[PDB]
């Protein structure tokens, strides 16, 4: 029967514990492997808009979700000399209404992580290789230890260790959006109370927050830049580079800056977005990040992988745990909402800042009614089936 197919998800993010979830519920019997050693507390806020609050609260995670939300009061766009531009409440801000949240991604793991405590986990553990063919999945993992499984659904982030294994490059593309990301917690030496902070330029922008940790502060940078690291992985390099593109922005820059080397969470890396004509091979199937990364732009990140988890879920529950039925519909049915909120994020990397004018009330004004508009627009741009 269905609880005896042998299911496996790699990743312990949002994704695969969302997607464990209702493939247990839906009455399949799932286990869970996790590289690090536990999940990582805190780290980059995520929006839950549009359709994911709706299997959110099917979930029956959203008050939690709720409880443990980013509660920044007043957001504000300023110039270089630090006048007020524009400013916006906590949740227009993000561009989020109605029962939209945001919440950190530590701590929105934590709570699916609970939502499942009888689906077994097993963290500190890798799959180093995967054969598969008709009869089963064969998994290697790091110890040289194998095991077999009837699937295999990967939504280990979008650097997707089972992507590369899996997949030929030309089965998937790293579509760059041509800019750069880096985010580092800081003192909170301005004393910010529940406040962010936006300045930015033609083709850069930087931010600075305080919200859950009185005494600290989230930096956060976007630039674009054709620009390509001799190696991008290299963070001596990455803070070398991200100093040298900010040394002339002015306002708080300096400030965070020297400020750098002592923050321990540094992070940097191109804004990127992952294209597949296809998320899954014979047994094994992409989702997440991994599958379908629409980049920190777009704002949509957890939405698809809660709509991508509700989906695969209950296709395989329709088809009876036939899997080559189930990863059809799971790709044929979400990949027109998955390329509208990619292209969203595209449009966001292009236009979002101002190539020629500088910023003003008005276009910080004009541009954030739209941005608004058009994400409530997009992330609901899907008529979710009821499996149920
Ligand atoms: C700076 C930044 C800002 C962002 N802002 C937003 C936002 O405002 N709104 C939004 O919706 N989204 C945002 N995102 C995107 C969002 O964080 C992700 O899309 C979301 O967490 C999807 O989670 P996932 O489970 O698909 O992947 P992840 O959460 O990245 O899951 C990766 C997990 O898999 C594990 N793993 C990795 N490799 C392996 C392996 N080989 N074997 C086993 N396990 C492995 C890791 O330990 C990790 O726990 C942002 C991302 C960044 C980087």
């Amino acid at each position: 029967m269905t609880k005896h197919i042998k299911i496996l998800v790699i990743g312990v993010g949002v994704a695969g514990p969302a997607v464990a979830y209702w493939l247990k519920r839906f009455g399949f019997s799932p286990v869970l492997i996790e590289k690090s050693a536990a999940v990582r507390k805190g780290g980059q806020a995520l929006d839950i808009r549009g359709i994911a609050t709706h299997i959110a609260k099917e979930m029956g995670i959203y008050d939690q979700i709720c409880n443990m939300r980013t509660q920044i009061k007043c957001g504000r766009y300023v110039d270089v000399k630090g006048n007020v531009l524009h400013e916006e409440q906590g949740e227009t801000f993000g561009f989020r209404q109605d029962d939209e949240v945001e919440i950190l991604r530590g701590d929105l793991v934590e709570i699916l992580m609970k939502a499942i405590a009888d689906i077994p986990c097993e963290f500190k553990q890798s799959v180093i290789k995967i054969e598969q063919n008709e009869d089963s999945v064969t998994v290697t993992y790091k110890d040289g230890r194998v095991e077999n499984y009837d699937l295999v659904i990967a939504a280990d982030g979008i650097h997707s260790a089972t992507r590369g294994m899996v997949f030929s490059k030309n089965e998937y593309q790293l579509i760059n959006l041509g800019s750069y990301v880096s985010a580092f917690t800081i003192p909170n030496y301005l004393g910010l109370d529940h406040m962010e902070l936006l300045c930015e330029s033609n083709h850069k922008l930087v931010t600075l927050q305080s919200d859950s940790q009185a005494d600290k502060a989230m930096a956060g940078f976007m630039f674009r830049s054709k620009h390509v690291l001799e190696d991008i992985r290299d963070e001596q390099e990455q803070k070398h580079f991200l100093h040298a593109s900010f040394q002339n922005f002015g306002w708080e820059t300096q400030n965070i800056l020297n400020r750098m080397p002592e923050s321990d969470d540094f992070y940097f890396d191109a804004i990127t977005q992952i294209k597949m004509k296809s998320w899954t091979k014979g047994r094994i199937a992409l989702i997440g990040d991994a599958a379908y990364c629409p980049s920190p732009l777009s704002g949509q990140g957890n939405n698809l992988a809660f709509v991508g988890a509700y989906i695969l879920a209950g296709e395989l529950k329709k088809a009876d745990g036939d899997y080559i039925q189930a990863f059809t519909r799971y790709n044929e049915l979400l990949h027109p909402f998955v390329e509208a909120n990619q292209q969203f994020g595209v449009w966001v990397s292009e236009s979002f800042l101002l190539k020629d004018d500088e910023v003003s009330k008005e276009i910080a004004e004009a541009r954030s009614n739209k941005i608004l508009a058009m994400i409530k627009s997009v992330s609901n741009s899907i008529n979710l089936p009821q499996y149920e």
